[PDB]
């Protein structure tokens, strides 16, 4: 009629703290309608290399957006979901109703520049206003890069030093008022021609089915903005009591791998939860009060033990902005070139399928397949095991496996964590036994083997004395407990003692040749490594 404005969802699947959505609603007074649009283009929202679990999470998030639009407009507003190329869909959508502007939340990762540029050039041709808003991150990552002298900060301490100069991140924007917004009804033949979804599809519609084994799902995850704001309320409620109490309880600070999907990592990846609303609700809770207690070596004053977790996310996102080779070693200026072993498919497949013979490694990789989420310490041990603390394979193989099955699986965050853990050759402590030994770690995180028997069911009838080291059982014990090593449960795919030694020498031989390291993504110091891996020291 009078025209319409497009709020194009890729990430930022939420209605709160959406600067692009407010800009799309900025013309309600002129009769300009609103068109919520999501496009399955085969890459957006991490849909090029995706498994069933994350695809289910994304569809849960899209259904939440559509339901909120209906709830606030008495069923007048809908989320239009297409399938195809955006420039093809948007030009013909412009032919039906005159588009005045297309608003998006900035996808700062370089893997999105090609897609966003095709729409940018399409907006110049059709005289469509192209509105881009920085919102998926705490700061504009360029602002951090220009402050650091044109290069992104390569250490977590240098990133903190930069954002201290910049100041606190912006506050979340107001909530969108959709009750008075106008929406369009498209011609059914146009919805016919451009493959607009009548109902929200299932992952099977994109030929995505059960994982590499299937049904070990003990816990499940609900995507969407509504579930994200519920998990945040429960988190702040736990922090409110700890803030009033003045300290964490001893078990609240313990790594709990037997817990539940209370994590909000996937919700922050897809933008179901605003990172700024997260940051400032934690800030307002701890505001103007001096505490003394620490959480895993990090102070509690000002909620720094939580807001700092949102800094790690910002610190890996910023590093990749102007680096299109961020997910590989060859050609990456911020990654240490390490002589990894050439790809060994048998070792890689045994690591993906959780068939390494090491119980904690196998249980973590099978949980990744079943549920798509691992605790930060479980991601630590399986990353070290694949790389410097075991198989000596390239971190690129694990990055590609994580990006398919993780519920979060940010392109920059996952790649940065893989380089941070695997390619920091000058971090002496990283190669210690407190990190590379999954047996000693399994006895700390899972003393009774309950987590191991949950995801490695062949070790169910194995007693606690042998559940962490089943190869220690005698022949009579292996046959009594119905678990023969090499039949029911495979043998260790590698001799860990000789492998860790071999790999430690390769790191020492690597440092002595460079003598002085080139600037690369690395821990800031040894205290940061203790905090990163949850070391009891
Ligand atoms: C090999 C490896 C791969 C990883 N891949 C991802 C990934 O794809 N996506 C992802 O969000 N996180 C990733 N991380 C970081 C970490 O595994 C998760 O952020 C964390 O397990 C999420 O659980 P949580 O929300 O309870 O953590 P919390 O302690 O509650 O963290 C709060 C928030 O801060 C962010 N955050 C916390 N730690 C880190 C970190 N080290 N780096 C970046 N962000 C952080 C999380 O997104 C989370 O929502 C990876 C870590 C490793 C070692």
């Amino acid at each position: 009629t009078r025209g319409a404005n497009v709020i194009w969802f890729r990430h930022g699947l939420r209605l709160h703290d959406n600067p692009a959505l407010l800009a799309a609603l900025a013309d309600k007074d002129q009769g300009i309608a609103l068109i919520p649009v999501f496009i399955f283009d085969g890459e957006s929202a991490g849909t090029k290399n995706v498994g069933y679990n994350r695809m289910r999470f994304l569809l849960d998030s899209l259904q939440d957006i559509d339901d909120q639009l209906q709830a606030a407009t008495d069923g007048r507003g809908r989320l239009l979901v297409f399938e195809g190329e955006p420039a093809y869909i948007f030009r013909r959508l412009h032919e039906q109703v005159r588009l005045h502007r297309i608003c998006i939340e900035q996808d700062c990762e370089p893997i999105w520049n090609e897609r966003d540029e095709s729409i940018r050039s399409l907006c110049r041709e059709l005289n469509i206003d192209f509105v881009e808003k920085v919102s998926h991150t705490l700061w504009d990552p360029q602002l951090v890069i220009e402050t650091n002298g044109g290069i992104p900060p390569l250490t977590y301490q240098m990133f903190l030093h930069t954002v201290q100069i910049i100041g606190l991140p912006p506050r979340p924007t107001a909530d969108a008022r959709l009750e008075d917004a106008t929406f369009v009804e498209l011609d059914p033949e146009f919805c016919r021609s451009l493959k607009l979804f009548e109902q929200l599809p299932t992952p099977e519609h994109f030929n995505v089915y059960g994982d590499n084994m299937g049904f070990l799902a003990k816990i499940n995850w609900r995507g969407g903005e509504t579930q994200a704001l519920l998990l945040l309320d429960e988190r702040l409620k736990v922090e409110q009591h700890a803030f009033e109490r003045g300290f964490y309880l001893p078990n609240q600070a313990l790594p709990n791998i037997h817990d539940s999907p209370k994590s909000m990592s996937a919700h922050l990846r897809f933008g179901c939860l605003s990172v700024r609303r997260f940051y400032w609700s934690v800030h307002d809770l701890f505001k103007n009060v001096q505490l003394r207690a620490c959480v895993r070596g990090v102070q509690m004053t000002g909620g720094a033990h939580i807001t700092g977790q949102l800094i790690w996310r910002e610190y890996f996102y910023t590093m990749s902005v102007n680096n299109p080779n961020y997910d590989r070693m060859e050609g990456n200026d911020i990654c240490l070139s390490i002589p990894w072993a050439k790809p060994n498919e048998n070792l890689l497949q045994s690591w993906r399928l959780g068939q390494t013979g090491f119980p904690l490694i196998d249980g973590a990789m099978r949980q990744l397949l079943a549920e798509g989420w691992l605790h930060h310490t479980l991601r630590n041990t399986v990353a070290t095991f694949l790389t410097r603390g075991g198989l000596w394979q390239s971190w690129e193989h694990g990055l590609q496996h994580f990006l398919k099955y993780l519920l979060d699986a940010d392109w920059s965050v996952c790649a940065g964590n893989w380089m941070w853990v695997s390619s920091s050759a000058f971090e002496r402590l990283l190669d210690s036994s407190l990190v590379t030994c999954p047996v000693a770690l399994a006895k700390r995180l899972d003393p009774d083997g309950t987590y191991i028997k949950q995801y490695v069911p062949e070790l169910m009838n194995v007693p606690k004395e042998f559940v962490h080291e089943p190869w220690r059982m005698s022949a009579e014990q292996q046959e009594q407990y119905e678990c023969l090593i090499g039949v029911h449960y495979p043998e260790r795919i590698i001799d860990l003692s000789m492998a860790v030694k071999r790999n430690m020498l390769a790191m020492k031989s690597l440092r002595n040749s460079l003598i002085t390291p080139p600037p690369h993504c690395r821990p800031s110091n040894e205290e940061e490594v203790r905090q990163f891996f949850w070391l009891a020291d």
